[PDB]
């Protein structure tokens, strides 16, 4: 218990969830790594102390006490070693650059372009629900095999998951202040198990070009597959983060814009910009702001906290995003804002696998949008809201045009 910031001890999980920034805002001045009572763990919240720690030899990963309850063993965010090798030679193959620029165009150009058919002659939309989380499901699962997915029900399953992944909060003695919240995130994996198992079954004997068969046969002898008890977590992992952060991703950088409309003019112009407008959407409302985290392997003194052997840390992102020891005015989106190194990605040999098909997808959506509405307005009938600490995006994104 550090004295000086007993004001830790009154922030809740609602404030987090509702907006992070002032209490981050302290703890970046305060103590760049700091136990946070409510989330029962050591937080890293600048640039400098997440760098560090993502890429420190005396750490590797591990899950989060929610998060472990949500995707169980082995959950490729969360292992080491050789399990974690060769999951990540599991997914690594449709995830290189150079293949990914194969087929990127032909895959994603065509479904923006059908979810823009439905609405783009309305004069009004939610591009949250019509556009930016339907493109990045769509996407994603024709890749993975699981096109007979509606969107509708892809784009559940990421949301059931992200609150059961970020069901954090704990109560004084240092259980859960939910138990029930992760009742939700386990209807949802039965689901996900009754649709996959039987395409698991037809995969293992008639393999075809969708990424989970290819995570079932790849680099296995001949006539065996891995298990799927040994995958389905890292499917969990994709049907959560890898589903949901293109689009939230896609749909803060058009907040953004919109908060800089003399931008939003220059990048409809010039899309040849989208790819620095997503960067810095990307950086000034990460994604994935805070669900990760590592474990110390040994004794290390971080920030000057001496650590134990064994002692998680929440890596948040997103705060690290707006250290002003590293950026002018963080909070404000800036396209014009020199490119500069940022943690959205994380880092170190955990660091996101799938960043240049996720920067691509985004690019082309954008691209589509822009094209269809090139006189976007946003409906500035109310505010933009945000809601997550784990995985932080925009609410809706209400939109006119004409
Ligand atoms: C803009 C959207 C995306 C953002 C912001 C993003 C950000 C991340 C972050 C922050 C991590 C954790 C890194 C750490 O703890 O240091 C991450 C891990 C990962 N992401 Fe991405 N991700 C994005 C889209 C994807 C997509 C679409 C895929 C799959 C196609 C993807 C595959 C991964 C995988 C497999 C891991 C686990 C890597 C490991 O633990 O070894 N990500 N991502
Ligand atoms: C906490 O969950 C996650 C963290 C990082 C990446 C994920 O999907 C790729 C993901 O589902």
């Amino acid at each position: 218990e550090r004295p000086d910031l007993a004001w830790l001890d009154e922030v809740t999980m609602t404030q987090l969830e509702r907006n992070p920034y002032e209490v981050y805002e302290r703890l970046r001045a305060e103590a760049p790594l700091a136990f946070v009572p409510v989330l029962g763990s050591y937080v890293a919240s600048t640039a400098e102390v997440c760098r560090e720690v993502a890429t420190s030899p005396d750490f590797e990963a591990v899950i989060t006490p929610a998060g472990g309850r949500t995707f169980g063993h082995p959950a490729i965010i969360g292992v080491n070693g050789d399990i974690h090798a060769d999951l990540r030679s599991m997914v690594e193959p449709a995830l290189q650059p150079a293949e990914v620029d194969r087929w990127i165009d032909d895959l994603v150009r065509p479904i923006a372009r059908r979810y823009l058919e439905r609405f783009e002659n309305d004069g009004h939309a939610e591009l949250v629900a019509q556009y930016c989380e339907p493109v990045s499901v769509r996407s994603l699962g024709d890749l993975l095999g699981l096109q007979e997915v509606d969107s509708d029900k892809l784009r559940e399953w990421f949301a059931k998951l992200n609150r059961s992944f970020t069901n954090a909060a704990v109560d004084e003695n240092g259980e859960f202040a939910n138990p029930e919240g992760f009742a939700e995130g386990d209807q949802a994996k039965a689901e996900i198990r009754a649709v996959v198992d039987p395409l698991i079954d037809k995969w293992i004997e008639h393999p075809d070009d969708s990424a989970i068969s290819h995570w079932l046969h790849d680099g296995m002898p001949p006539g065996q597959t891995r298990d799927r008890e040994y995958i389905y977590p890292t499917i969990y992992v994709y049907l959560l983060g890898a589903m949901q952060e293109p689009g939230h991703g896609m749909a803060s950088t058009l907040v953004g814009l919109f908060s800089r409309p003399e931008q939003l003019e220059e990048v409809v112009d010039d899309p040849t910009l989208i790819p620095r407008a997503i960067a810095e959407g990307l950086r000034w409302t990460s994604p994935i702001w805070s669900a990760t985290a590592r474990i110390s392997t040994k004794p290390v003194t971080i920030a000057g906290v001496d650590l134990p052997a064994g002692t998680p840390v929440m890596l948040s992102y997103g705060s690290a995003n707006h250290d002003t020891g590293k950026y002018e005015a963080p909070s404000q989106y800036d396209l014009h804002r020199p490119p500069l190194p940022h943690l959205a990605f994380g880092a170190g040999n955990h660091a996101c696998a799938g960043i240049y098909f996720a920067n691509h997808v985004m690019r082309i959506a954008l691209e589509e949008l822009f094209e269809a509405i090139p006189n976007l307005e946003r409906d500035t009938r109310e505010g933009v809201e945000f809601w997550g600490w784990g995985f932080r995006g925009p609410t809706s994104l209400h939109v006119t045009w004409e």
